[PDB]
């Protein structure tokens, strides 16, 4: 399967996909990967890959419809069967997400349904929980509310900040990210017709 991955920053999610995607069993390969801001040092990651990369800056088109329609031109030019959000910190609209229904997966730094949104780190340690963790899912119109494919507990530490938990936390997803994405492209998981996981 042919997967593009879209980044917004550091892209340590991208290179433990990178790594896993090199492995002979492999059923997924990197063929392209997206950032919505330039600069940044995912696209260093994957140069220093061999995968290439574009860049779509969101802030020169006129509304989100069209700046999805330039992504999906792209991944439509790389043939693309998968698409992962690595990162990736712009909501999509919502005929891009029924398009690839079933075909997009993105990595959340929460057990969902707890702490949905952009700063779930925080939420978490305002919250008071001991237990958090991170969560892969097919992506769905409503935000962090598609169906999950893995999740991974992480604790939280007494004393712990947003840079120490989503340290630990990284951990987890550098593990679950790459292993729904093999379910997926090698069609063990799919999307069912009545929306829910399918263990195939
Ligand atoms: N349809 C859809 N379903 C998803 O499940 C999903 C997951 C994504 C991956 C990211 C999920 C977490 C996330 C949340 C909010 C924001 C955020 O700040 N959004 C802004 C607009 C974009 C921006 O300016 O940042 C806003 O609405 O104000 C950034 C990231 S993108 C996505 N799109
Ligand atoms: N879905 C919103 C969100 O908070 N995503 C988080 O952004 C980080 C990107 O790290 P990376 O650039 O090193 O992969 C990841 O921790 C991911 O869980």
């Amino acid at each position: 399967a042919r997967v593009a991955v879209l980044i917004s920053g550091t892209g340590s999610n991208l290179q433990a996909l990178i790594d896993s995607t090199r492995e002979p069993n492999s059923s997924a390969q990197i063929d392209i990967v997206i950032s919505n801001k330039a600069a940044v040092a995912g696209l260093d990651k994957a140069e220093r890959a061999g995968i290439p990369t574009r860049v779509i800056n969101h802030k020169l088109y006129k509304n989100r419809v069209e700046f999805d329609s330039a992504i999906d031109l792209v991944l439509e030019e790389f043939s693309i069967d998968i698409v992962c959000l690595a990162g990736f910190m712009r909501i999509l609209s919502g005929p891009f997400v029924q398009k690839w229904n079933g075909k997009m997966l993105n990595i959340h730094p929460s057990l969902l349904p707890s702490f949905k949104g952009s700063n779930a780190h925080e939420q978490a340690l305002e919250t008071g929980v001991t237990v958090t963790g991170c969560t892969v899912h097919f992506v769905a119109e409503d935000v962090d509310a598609g169906q999950i494919i893995l999740q991974e507990a992480v604790p939280v530490k007494r004393g712990d900040t947003v840079a120490t938990l989503s340290e630990r936390v990284k951990l987890a997803e550098h593990k679950i990210f790459p292993a729904a994405l093999q379910l997926v492209a090698s069609g063990t998981v799919q999307l069912g017709e009545n929306g829910k996981i399918c263990w195939v």
